[PDB]
């Protein structure tokens, strides 16, 4: 199994970045994929998730309105289009894929993380 992240980098406040995550070897029964992020010295916090199952979506309030998470089923690749970026969004973004069956978390994979830098 592999989660491969791409599309980080530096950008000016108010600009636009698109992260991708290619997921090899994960079942698609009712897979859930999503993005977390961690700023230096801060706790890793949830950003957004999609049920692969359908394509239902959910955001943290700090990101709602600004970021859009999407799935390309045939490619096994998820996206996070990050618009209207602020310096607070500066962090290492990690990709995550899990399935919960009977309240049992059956698997939980994580990518290595890609740096996103928003300057003033």
């Amino acid at each position: 199994v592999q989660l491969v992240e791409s599309g980080g980098g530096s950008v000016q406040a108010g600009g636009s970045l698109r992260l991708s995550c290619a997921a090899s070897g994960v079942p698609s029964s009712s897979r859930v994929m999503g993005w977390f992020r961690q700023a230096p010295g801060k706790q890793r916090e949830f950003v957004a998730a999609i049920s692969w199952t359908s394509g239902n979506v959910y955001y943290a309030d700090s990101v709602k309105g600004r970021f859009t998470i999407t799935r390309d089923n045939a490619k096994n690749t998820m996206y996070l289009q990050m618009d209207s970026l602020k310096p607070e969004d500066t962090a290492v973004y990690y990709c995550n894929a899990r399935r919960i069956r009977f309240g049992v978390r059956v698997y939980d994979y994580w990518g290595q993380g890609t740096q996103v830098t928003v300057s003033s």
